[PDB]
C-alpha cells in the first residue's frame, strides 16, 4: 500500500536542513515518513515538521538522546561553526556511538527504504540486512562530483608543476580549467584520512539503491547524466529543495531556525540591496572582516551583511560592531550577528545580487529567486560550484579566490578590497553585461519553479522513484504469496 520510510539526516546544519527538507518532500508525496534524529538537532526544524503534520502529510520526527561523551558537555550534538573545536571529534564520537541504536530502530520500525545521509556509509549494509533499499542523500552538485571524479580518473594536476598553472579536467561536457592549489587537500595528493572516508562513502554509494540530490535538470540536466554513468548507478535531482516545501512565508521564516531585516528592506528600492553571506560554517579572521567591510562600504551600495561566526574581541567582533555603527549612520548597511532568515531575505524584491561562498543550497536559493553571483569559495566543494556558477551557466563573477583552505583554518590568502569591490560593481553598477547575467538568471529562475510543480522535471524524477520503490514493495508481498502457495501443493 502505502510506503513507510525511515530518513537519517546528519548532524552539521546546511546536510541536516537539506535531508530534512528531502523528507518533508517525500512526506508531500503519500510517504509514512520517520526523522531519527537527537533533541539538539531536532530543535533546528521540529518547528516545520509541525507545519507539515497539519497539511496532513504523515511525517514525524523520533529523538534519540545523544550518548555520554567523556569531556563532551551536556548539549553539545551539531557540528556547526558555533561549536568550540576541540569537541568536534567527541561529537562526532558520539554519534557514532549511536550507529547500534540507529540499526535497532531500523529493525524495530521496519520500513520500506530507508534515506540516509552520505556520512552514514555503513547504513548501506544495515539495508542489505533489512532487505530493503537505502538511498543516499548528497551534498552539492552533480557538477562537483563529475569534477571530483574526473581528478581520480585522469590526475591532470600530477602532469603540471607550479601552482599558477591551470590544466583541464577531462572528460566534462564543459571546458574547465583549474589550478592544484584550487583543489580539496585529500584530492590532491598523497592520501589523508578525509580521503580514506571518501572512498568508504564512494564505494558505499555504489552498493546503494540511488542517490538523491538537491539539483534540478534545466541547471545541470548534463551532469546528471555523466553523473550516473560515472558512478554505473541510479540518482536523481528532485530539487530545489528548499523551495519545494517552503512555499509559505511562515515556513522561510522558521528554516534551520534555534522582522526587523524585513522593514529595513521594504524601505529600499528594488534590486538595490547586496546581500552577503557565507554559509553556515564559515569562520573568517579579522583581517579578512576588514577587506569585506570596506569593499561593502566603499561600493556605495545597500547591503545585508551575514556575518557568520566571529572570533571575540580583537579577533573581529570590536571591528565588526564599530564598523555596524559607521554604516548605520548612512543606512546603507545591516549586519546579521546570528542565523539569517535567508528565503525571507532572498525573495524580498529589493535584493539584487549575492555574494555567496558557492555553498550549493545559497546558489540554488539564489538562482530560485533570481539573484546573480559574486563567487567566493572558500572549502569543500565550493571550487568546485564556483566554475559551474561563472563557466557554464554564467550567472556569476568571481571575486577571485586563488586557494583552498580546510573549514577549520585562516589560510595564507587574503582576499582584497580592490577585488571584492570589482565584482560588487558589476553586479550593482548597471552595465549591460551584468544585465545579460541578470536575465540569464531569469530564465533559470522560472525553470526552478516550474522544475517541482507538478510534471516538472524534479517533480518527475521523485514520482518515478516514488513509484519504483512501491513496485519493490509490492514485489516483495507477492512474493511471499507465491511461496506460502508453493508450501500449501507439497
Ligand atoms: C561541512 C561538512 C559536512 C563538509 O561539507 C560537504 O563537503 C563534501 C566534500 O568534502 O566534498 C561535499 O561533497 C558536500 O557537498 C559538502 O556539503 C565539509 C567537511 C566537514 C567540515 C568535515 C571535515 O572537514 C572533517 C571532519 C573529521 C573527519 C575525520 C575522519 C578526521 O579526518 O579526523 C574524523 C573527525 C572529523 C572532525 C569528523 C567531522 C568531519 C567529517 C567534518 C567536520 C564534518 C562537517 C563536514
Ligand atoms: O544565516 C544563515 C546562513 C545559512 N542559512 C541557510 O543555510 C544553508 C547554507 O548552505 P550552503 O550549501 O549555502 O553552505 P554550507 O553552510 O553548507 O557551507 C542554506 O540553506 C541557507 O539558506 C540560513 O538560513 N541563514
Amino acid at each position: 500500500t502505502v510506503l513507510k520510510a525511515v530518513f537519517l539526516p546528519f548532524i552539521s546544519k546546511s546536510h541536516l536542513i537539506r535531508v530534512v527538507d528531502k523528507a518533508r518532500i517525500f512526506a508531500m508525496h503519500g510517504v509514512d515518513v520517520t526523522i531519527i534524529t537527537t533533541p539538539a538537532n531536532a530543535a533546528a526544524f521540529q518547528t516545520s515538521i509541525d507545519h507539515d503534520s497539519s497539511r496532513s502529510r504523515s511525517i514525524k520526527t523520533h529523538i534519540v538522546p545523544f550518548p555520554q561523551v567523556p569531556g563532551l558537555p551536556q548539549g553539545f550534538e551539531r557540528l556547526d561553526a558555533d561549536t568550540p573545536q576541540h569537541l568536534l571529534p567527541k561529537i562526532y564520537q558520539g554519534l557514532s556511538i549511536l550507529q547500534e541504536q540507529f540499526q535497532q530502530l531500523f529493525r524495530e520500525m521496519r520500513p520500506d527504504f530507508i534515506v540516509t545521509d552520505m556520512y552514514y556509509p555503513w547504513s548501506v549494509d544495515a539495508a542489505a540486512e533489512l532487505g530493503i533499499p537505502r538511498l543516499v542523500c548528497n551534498g552539492g552538485s552533480y557538477f562537483a562530483q563529475s569534477a571530483v571524479n574526473s581528478i581520480e580518473l585522469f590526475s591532470p594536476q600530477a602532469k603540471v608543476d607550479s601552482n599558477t598553472e591551470t590544466f583541464l579536467l577531462p572528460g566534462l561536457p564543459h571546458e574547465v580549467e583549474m589550478t592544484r592549489l584550487q583543489l580539496p587537500d585529500w584530492l590532491r595528493g598523497a592520501p589523508n584520512e578525509y580521503t580514506y572516508l571518501m572512498k568508504m562513502i564512494k564505494d558505499s554509494e555504489r552498493k546503494s539503491y540511488g542517490s538523491l540530490f538537491n539539483s534540478f535538470y534545466e541547471l545541470e540536466g548534463t551532469y546528471e547524466e555523466h553523473y550516473k554513468k560515472a558512478m554505473g548507478t541510479k540518482s536523481w535531482s528532485v530539487g530545489p529543495v528548499s523551495l519545494w516545501v517552503n512555499q509559505d512565508a511562515s515556513d522561510k521564516a522558521c528554516r534551520g531556525d534555534v522582522g526587523v531585516v524585513l522593514t529595513w528592506l521594504d524601505s529600499k528600492t528594488e534590486d538595490s540591496v547586496l546581500y552577503v553571506s557565507f554559509g553556515s560554517m564559515n569562520k573568517f579572521p579579522k583581517t579578512q572582516l576588514v577587506e569585506i567591510a570596506h569593499a561593502l562600504e566603499d561600493s556605495g551600495h545597500d547591503f545585508i551583511w551575514v556575518v557568520g561566526k566571529i572570533e571575540e574581541g580583537e579577533g573581529g567582533a570590536d571591528f565588526l560592531r564599530e564598523f555596524e555603527k559607521k554604516v548605520k549612520e548612512k543606512n546603507r548597511g545591516y549586519l546579521i550577528w546570528g542565523w539569517a532568515p535567508q528565503l525571507l531575505i532572498l525573495e524580498h524584491p529589493a535584493v539584487g545580487a549575492v555574494v555567496t561562498h558557492c555553498g550549493w543550497n545559497t546558489v540554488m536559493e539564489s538562482v530560485n529567486a533570481s539573484l546573480p553571483l559574486a563567487t567566493w569559495p572558500l572549502f569543500a566543494e565550493q571550487f568546485f560550484n564556483e566554475k559551474l556558477v561563472v563557466d557554464v551557466v554564467k550567472i556569476g563573477v568571481p571575486v577571485g579566490v586563488k586557494e583552498w583552505r580546510n573549514w577549520n583554518e585562516f589560510g595564507d590568502e587574503v582576499v582584497k578590497r580592490e577585488d571584492i569591490g570589482k565584482a560588487i560593481a558589476f553586479l550593482m553598477g548597471g552595465g549591460d553585461e551584468s544585465l545579460e547575467m541578470r536575465k540569464r538568471v531569469k530564465v533559470l529562475s522560472g525553470a526552478t519553479k516550474k522544475a517541482i510543480q507538478v510534471d516538472g522535471s524534479s517533480y518527475t524524477k521523485l514520482k518515478e522513484l516514488i513509484e519504483e520503490l512501491k513496485s519493490i514493495k509490492l514485489q516483495k508481498v507477492n512474493n511471499k504469496l507465491m511461496e506460502a502457495v508453493a508450501l500449501e501443493h507439497h
